[PDB]
């Protein structure tokens, strides 16, 4: 029979005004002779209109996958409201119904530090600068960096991880050459998450 | 529905430890119950795996690999046969090819705004390694540490890969001058090993 499985929204949308945070109900395993499958769409229990399903598209297993996507306002979202997918189809003895919104815990502001390169590094000419950011809660986050201004390139963010106390904390990692450290230059790395003040917040390194 | 999984790194840089695969298949009919196993090595025939102790069981099997064959990517040929599927169906394995490069390793203490806490955070920057099979962990004084969580390996933009290990301690411990230890296992290194170490 059908399963359903549904997903929540990219972290960087949830935290940005610019983009589009979406939840998506994905159904598979949907069979040929039992092909149309109905998507109702409830926000803590009120019935919407104005998701977007997919025509159905046949895998290369010979099942159909049926796809439906639905734009969470930001601040919904926030506010741990609920999305209901409800999914029909005649091949289930009844429908199926799947919910999801944020993490429920106990939001917690994340703490950012900022660290000079190793100073075994200080040799080789290209240097390498580590933002921490950690004790945050839930693990959707943004990680940043810019120089007088303007955005940084090459920077590398590893996923957040769970530490032992129910916290998350992850590093970044933002490559330049050396010249361009030693010659003390201001590098600032931004953090946005729900629980920051603005959501947003900023620490800044040099000499 | 066939899946073939590798060993757990520490096992194959350890002359002692013991490096294992495992052929898992799931989906196996109470209609046709009945499985069986060919894994071959570079596509030559060997028989010494075993064959571990809701809806369906999901059967197992266990094979062990050499530690020259592993670190020199042999192919793990998996061959599981049912009467449930159109071919006979094969998975393959190996570490991931390429030129190994070693590890770079890096203590960092904890940030001057951290000292205002009230446990600090030791870091340790490992990165440029290839393959991405590796192993960290802290000891103080040579003594196992346990408050330590370990990134996962992030892909870096010249294919090499790098984690950080965050360490946690009390805080009047770091400031009585106690050397803390950083230590990192992978193949490309002289010995698989090295450690790094700082304190105050
Ligand atoms: C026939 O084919 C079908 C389609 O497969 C394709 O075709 C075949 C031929 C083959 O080529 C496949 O490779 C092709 O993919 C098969 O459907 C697949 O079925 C399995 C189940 O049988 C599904 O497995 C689940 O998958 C998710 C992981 O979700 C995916 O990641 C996978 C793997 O990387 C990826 O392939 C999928 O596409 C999903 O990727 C994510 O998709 C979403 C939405 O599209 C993206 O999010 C959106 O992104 C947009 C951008 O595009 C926007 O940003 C938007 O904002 C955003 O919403 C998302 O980015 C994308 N992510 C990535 C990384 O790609 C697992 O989560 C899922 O969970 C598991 O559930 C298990 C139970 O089944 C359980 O055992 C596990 O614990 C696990 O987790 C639990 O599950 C609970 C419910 O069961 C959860 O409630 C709970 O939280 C959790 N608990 C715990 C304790 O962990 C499961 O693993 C698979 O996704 C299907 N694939 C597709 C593409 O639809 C079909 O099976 C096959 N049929 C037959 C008979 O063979
Ligand atoms: C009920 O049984 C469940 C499993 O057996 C099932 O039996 C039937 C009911 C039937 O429906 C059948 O289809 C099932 O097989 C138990 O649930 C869990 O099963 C999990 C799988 O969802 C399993 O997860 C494993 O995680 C371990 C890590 O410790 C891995 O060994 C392993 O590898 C992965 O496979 C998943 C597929 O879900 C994939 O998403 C992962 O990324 C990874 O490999 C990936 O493979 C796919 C290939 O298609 C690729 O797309 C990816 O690239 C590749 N990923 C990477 C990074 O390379 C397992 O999946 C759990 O062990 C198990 N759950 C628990 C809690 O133990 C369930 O336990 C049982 N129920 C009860 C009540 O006991």
């Amino acid at each position: 029979g059908p399963s359903v499985f549904l997903f929540p929204p990219k972290p960087k949308d949830t935290l940005m005004i610019s983009r589009t945070p979406e939840v998506t109900c994905v159904v598979v395993d949907v069979s040929h002779e039992d092909p149309e499958v109905k998507f109702n769409w409830y926000v803590d229990g009120v019935e919407v209109h104005n998701a977007k399903t997919k025509p159905r598209e046949e895998q290369y297993n010979s099942t159909y996958r049926v796809v439906s996507v639905l734009t969470v306002l930001h601040q919904d979202w926030l506010n741990g409201k609920e999305y209901k997918c409800k999914v029909s189809n005649k091949a289930l003895p009844a429908p199926i119904e799947k919910t999801i919104s944020k993490a429920k815990g106990q939001p917690r502001e994340p703490q950012v530090y900022t660290l000079p390169p190793c100073r075994d590094e200080l040799t080789k000419n290209q240097v390498s600068l580590w933002c921490l950011v950690k004790g945050f809660y839930p693990s959707d986050i943004a990680v940043e960096w810019e120089s007088n201004g303007q955005p940084e390139n090459n920077y590398k963010t590893t996923p957040p991880v769970l530490d032992s106390d129910g916290s998350f904390f992850l590093y970044s990692k933002l490559t330049v050459d050396k010249s361009r450290w030693q010659q003390g230059n201001v590098f600032s790395c931004s953090v946005m998450h729900e629980a920051l003040h603005n959501h947003y917040t900023q620490k800044s390194l040099s000499l």
